[PDB]
């Protein structure tokens, strides 16, 4: 109980920050991820031997695929970290405990491929879930490794708050759906303009959370620009590997997809900038305003990438 994890200086100051990078050092990462569980939640969330024990189950579940990976589940975990830290008093107990292990679980045994590849390919999962095919099964791994003897990280709650925290994580994990993230931005936006955005409202939180969720698995563009760099790198090696499997079914993939299309790449990441990234952020500084520093980090790389376009690297 008296066990605190302490990291060393430079990453103690660091990980209170949006633009934190876990570093290349995988061996630190489960101690990452329990400091801030601690810190966000309290040393007593959780028995350190069951929240171990689950993490490395976590890991062992997530596949070696250049984005979609341990690495990236950590990354999203410590951007919902810096939210509930800069946000202390507007999420309940249950919400920060069931937050930081949605994160980490978000993409759990992720293959590298999009929901419109299981789709064409005719993968079973695109039977058993025809919408959010990959983000059901991934609260479906979630919910596989909590009932590991040893793992469930939750047996000291009650009846109805461990059903609450559950469904907490499935919404949580169903929002990293991007293709929900539109609809769902368009209508905390309207809420928050006519001024009904009531945080009372469970719908509404809900509503919140998902935008919470679209933000921590993006923050990849809220970083310091050589860190965006070198991840989109990763995020492109997995799209042009879908983009080959496509050809395999004898299907021209989108450019974004095709490596042969690489040239194309800045202006594909303008448009995401522009359709997805700034209008996450901004809708989510309007209602969270200290969570402005993801807007203007993400602000800042797509600056850089116009200087790409522009030749000017
Ligand atoms: C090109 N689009 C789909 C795309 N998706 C992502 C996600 C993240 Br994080 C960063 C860049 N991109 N680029
Ligand atoms: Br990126
Ligand atoms: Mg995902
Ligand atoms: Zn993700």
């Amino acid at each position: 109980g008296l066990m605190q994890f302490t990291l060393p200086v430079r990453l103690c100051k660091e990980i209170e920050l949006f633009h934190f990078d876990i570093g290349p050092f995988e061996n630190m990462w489960p101690g990452i991820f329990v400091y801030m569980v601690h810190r966000s939640c309290g040393t007593s969330c959780f028995e350190l031997e069951k929240l171990c024990r689950f993490i490395m189950s976590v890991k062992k579940n997530y596949r070696r695929v250049p984005y979609h990976n341990w690495k990236h589940a950590v990354t999203v975990a410590h951007c919902m970290y810096a939210i509930l830290q800069n946000n202390h008093t507007l999420f309940t107990d249950l919400e920060r405990k069931g937050l930081l292990i949605a994160c980490l679980c978000h993409d759990l045994d992720h293959r590298g491929f999009s929901n419109s590849y299981l789709q064409k390919f005719d993968h079973p999962l695109a039977a058993l879930y025809s919408t959010s095919t990959m983000e059901q099964h991934h609260f479906s791994q979630t919910v596989s490794i909590l009932q590991l003897e040893g793992h469930n990280i939750f047996s000291t709650l009650s009846s109805s708050e461990y059903e609450q925290v559950l469904e907490i994580i499935r919404k949580a994990i169903i929002a990293t759906d991007l293709a929900l993230y539109f609809g769902n931005r368009k209508q905390l936006e309207e809420m928050y303009q006519t001024g009904s955005l009531n945080l009372n409202n469970q719908s509404h939180r809900d509503r919140v959370i998902g935008l919470m969720m679209t933000a921590c698995d993006l923050c990849s563009v809220t970083k310091l620009w050589p860190v965006t760099k070198l991840t989109a790198n990763d995020i492109y090696a997995e799209f042009w590997a879908e983009g080959d499997e496509m050809k395999k079914l004898g299907i021209q993939p989108i450019p974004m997809m095709d490596r042969d299309k690489k040239d194309e790449v800045p202006q594909g990441q303008l448009g995401f900038y522009n359709a997805v990234a700034i209008p996450c952020y901004t809708t989510l500084t309007q209602i969270l305003p200290p969570t402005e520093p993801l807007l203007k980090a993400c602000r800042d790389n797509l600056s850089q990438w116009e200087k790409v376009i522009r030749g000017e690297e």
